[PDB]
């Protein structure tokens, strides 16, 4: 489907983000992702409780998701990370807010 995703399924995917605090939009093949997974829940203990982890290899309409996540930022890739709001990009991304300390300043609201 790709850039022909409906209004209704990026609506869609932007109320799956809103949803919990941590978004990942995930691939259960993908390295990136597992390390973004491990990195988010296994390193930083964020509770699944606050997490909404779409592995879009199990979804039957996880390429629609892609589609929508692509429309919404212009990622292509997964992993797809949001936090609170905020678009952190993929796994490097994440690993750079890591290193910067930021990704614990966009977290502390989480563990709230
Ligand atoms: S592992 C699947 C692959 N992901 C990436 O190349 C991530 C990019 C990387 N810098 C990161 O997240 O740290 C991918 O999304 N390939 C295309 C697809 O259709 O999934």
């Amino acid at each position: 489907s790709h850039m022909m995703v409906s209004q209704e399924t990026v609506a869609h995917v932007k109320d799956l983000i809103g949803q919990k605090e941590v978004f990942v939009a995930a691939k259960t093949y993908c390295p990136y992702s597992k390390a973004t997974l491990s990195t988010l829940f296994q390193e930083l203990n964020v509770p699944k409780s606050k997490a909404l982890v779409l592995e879009l290899d199990e979804m039957s309409n996880g390429s629609e998701i892609q589609d929508a996540l692509e429309e919404i930022s212009g990622q292509k890739t997964v992993p797809n990370v949001y936090i609170n709001g905020k678009h952190i990009g993929g796994n490097s991304d994440l690993e750079t807010l890591k290193k910067n300390g930021k990704l614990a300043e966009i977290l502390k609201p989480v563990f709230q």
